[PDB]
């Protein structure tokens, strides 16, 4: 969909995907098939293997929520911020922890190969609605500095008044 293949940037060293459990908040995220809705969350709990089951929540424009169950497992147990995400009908995308403190952020990169042109995702995560924008500019700088256009990225709405039922 975007021209050009897709880049490797480095991912989180030692990650600890025991300390990535619980909900995170969608804080920016480049836009997609998939997530076209606002008050989007990420909900990690425990899986067998090397990695966590998933539950991304969303609200729609029409007031109804919509969820999907998930898988995300690391294929190299010595590489586990490369973790491949699993869900029903579909085939396996990429899902690459780049950076995080375990308690307040996360920036998870996506790519895969189309052809001469790629398809991604990216998402600003954090432990709660807000991020200060501060940490939101050092994060955009490292997206950007891997050819990520932080000018097609999308604030995610996280106001109380749309989410009012979460
Ligand atoms: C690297 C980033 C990234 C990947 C690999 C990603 C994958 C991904 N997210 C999806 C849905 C979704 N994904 C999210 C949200 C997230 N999903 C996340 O991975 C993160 C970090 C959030 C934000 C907290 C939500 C809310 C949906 C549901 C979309 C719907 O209602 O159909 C779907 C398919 C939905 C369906 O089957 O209908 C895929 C393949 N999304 C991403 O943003």
């Amino acid at each position: 969909i975007k021209p050009g293949r897709c880049p490797k940037p480095a991912v989180q060293e030692d990650f600890d995907a025991a300390r990535y459990l619980g909900v995170w908040y969608d804080i920016q995220r480049l836009p997609n098939k998939f997530q076209k809705g606002e008050c989007a969350t990420a909900t990690y709990s425990l899986s067998p293997g090397v990695g966590f089951s998933v539950f991304n929540r969303e609200r729609l424009a029409n007031g109804t929520i919509k969820s999907v169950i998930g898988s995300a497992i690391a294929e190299d147990p010595c590489e586990p911020a490369k973790l491949q995400f699993f869900h029903e009908n579909a085939a396996p995308v990429p899902y690459w922890v780049l950076s995080t403190d375990y308690d307040n952020y996360a920036l998870v990169y996506s790519c895969i190969n189309e052809g001469a042109s790629h398809a991604a995702y990216a998402s600003i995560v954090s432990r709660q609605p807000t991020l200060p924008e501060e940490t939101i500019k050092k994060l955009q700088g490292t997206m950007s500095s891997f050819g990520v256009g932080v000018d097609t990225l999308l604030t995610t709405n996280q106001d109380a008044a749309y989410c009012s039922a979460m």
